[PDB]
């Protein structure tokens, strides 16, 4: 979530 790939 929130355009951070690791945190989705």
């Amino acid at each position: 979530t929130f355009g951070v790939v690791i945190a989705d």
